[PDB]
């Protein structure tokens, strides 16, 4: 009888009455889409990769402290950018103590 | 000592091992988000606002219907951005290309 309507969205979100901070709704236009791949690099952490200069975005969990586990990774690789970098690494100024 | 202290992530700074494609444990340094418009909010719609012609960030909550909101909301004048927006959008919400 009656014919209900499934679309909920507004492509990007067209034009509306925005309510933003200091404007009680104010007309205003929306600009872009996050939906292409990489919406918005949210809760990543910016990983310059020292030796071969890269910039790569990681979390807590990719990144391991030598500060304390050193010992654990040394130099897994035997490259000549990776030992390199790592041995510029293995050098480090905030090193509390070789021993572990 | 701000209210409390909650902040423990990684701080621009600090130098670890990172785990990237190609590369088991090398170490990289740190940096926290450029903090740019991109840095939290995964989807998150900009909007144009006619009013003080600015650019800002919005949600769909923050986006209402403007046919109805229109009725409601009125009150034009002294706000010059609100009157010059309210026109360009009366004269133009859909943005006539076809039908004019």
């Amino acid at each position: 009888m009656s014919r209900s309507n499934r679309q909920k969205e507004y492509k990007c979100g067209d034009l509306v009455f925005a309510k933003m901070k200091g404007y009680p709704h104010w007309p205003a236009r929306i600009d872009e889409m996050p939906e292409a791949a990489v919406k918005s690099t949210a809760n990543k952490y910016q990983v310059f990769f020292f030796g071969t200069h890269e910039t790569a975005f990681l979390g807590p969990k990719d990144l391991f402290p030598y500060e304390e586990s050193k010992e654990k990774f040394g130099k897994p690789n035997k490259r000549k950018g990776f030992s390199e970098g790592l041995w510029e690494i293995e050098n480090n100024p905030t090193v509390k103590a070789s021993g572990y």
